[PDB]
């Protein structure tokens, strides 16, 4: 429907120019968009309809691959990387493979509480984002009570409490584009690693996910 | 298209049956749907129904006087479907404002709580008790699956994969003679009962629930 699509052609525009201005070694690594017929292709292997805003965004970069490079590829959500169309089809069959095996972990929560499945796997949560080291961060399409249809989550390895840090891709895509212009930013030399700092406090440099998880609860308590 | 054929099959057994066996139930059965009232209820519930279930609708409205289709319960017509959903939307909100254990057969097929907003009443024994489509499985369960769920069923059961299957094991257990009627000293009230064991008259909830623990136990054994 009209939800997150705006947003997402949005913040792809501030995302695109952004990193040609600051970054032009991160901007190399968006790849060419998806054909309809690559996301026709994914949603038959998988069984999903992708949420319009997600669709819209594969349309515009099917992810990062940054071809030479020994170390390997420069995360643009500060780090974390979004994930290119076949490597969400394989990560959502790995992820759908541990919850078979799971059927055959600590304590598992959800902040809003009840709005995500409080499971350590789902076949319902696609991955779009990755740490390269187990954690996600992706799209529910099967929510909790309190949860939204294709809110965007944590979840994976270290994530036994699992966040909704936005309410479509949409949202979540602007966030981060809107964190970048208010210059909550520093490049480390070996243009750079990018990572997080809040400007305006005179932050220190954290990990994003934990930014996003402090929003999250910040964002729950004042709702409440 | 999984479960439609097994929908208009059914739909004729049922039609034929009950102008055969009971035309006082025949005539309840309304008329179809139209693909504008369907429309209608999607964009008030926000949500895609499946195939099956649209097939269904365009078949018959749900019943109008009435006495149950499906052995006392009543098939519920789409306005019903959506007030009734909404209703249950409310309760799922209340919970949440503040916050009898909720469980699942098989396990981890249907969330465990007591209200889901993506699970949409086909059925009403008129006390508070459902049978619906799930539209948010479970990790080990199926979307579309259909589910029991209400005022007394803080356990949930998964009783077939889609509406089709559904409706046709329904329309099966007529065939096989699995009924009476009782008079009222009026074709009387449709009632269940094992015809090949000559066992006595049950209520159609608890042969469904059996009928569930039966078909997990059986598959059971099969991992690999």
């Amino acid at each position: 429907s009209n939800d997150g699509v705006s947003e997402t052609l949005l913040a792809w525009r501030h995302i695109d120019f952004w990193t040609s201005e600051h970054n032009p070694d991160l901007n190399a690594t968006l790849s060419d968009p998806c054909t309809q017929n690559d996301i026709t292709h994914a949603e038959e292997d998988l069984e999903v309809s992708f949420p319009n805003p997600v669709k819209a965004s594969f349309k515009i970069h099917d992810g990062q691959e940054d071809l030479e490079s020994m170390t390997g590829t420069s995360g643009l959500f500060y780090g974390f990387q979004l994930m290119t169309l076949d490597q969400v089809v394989a990560m959502t069959q790995a992820w759908r493979n541990v919850a078979k095996n799971l059927n055959k972990i600590p304590d598992q929560k959800s902040i809003p509480p009840n709005a995500v499945q409080p499971v350590y796997a789902h076949p319902a949560w696609i991955p779009l984002i990755t740490d390269n080291a187990g954690n996600h961060i992706g799209v529910d399409l099967a929510p909790g009570p309190n949860g939204k249809y294709a809110q965007i989550i944590t979840f994976g390895r270290d994530f036994d409490t699992k966040f909704v840090i936005a309410e479509n891709w949409g949202e979540f895509l602007l966030s981060f584009a809107n964190d970048l212009e208010a210059g909550n930013w520093y490049l480390v030399d070996d243009d750079g690693e990018l990572v997080f700092r809040d400007k305006k406090s005179n932050g220190p440099i954290q990990d994003y996910f934990e930014v996003l998880k402090r929003r999250t609860w910040i964002k729950y308590q004042l709702e409440r």
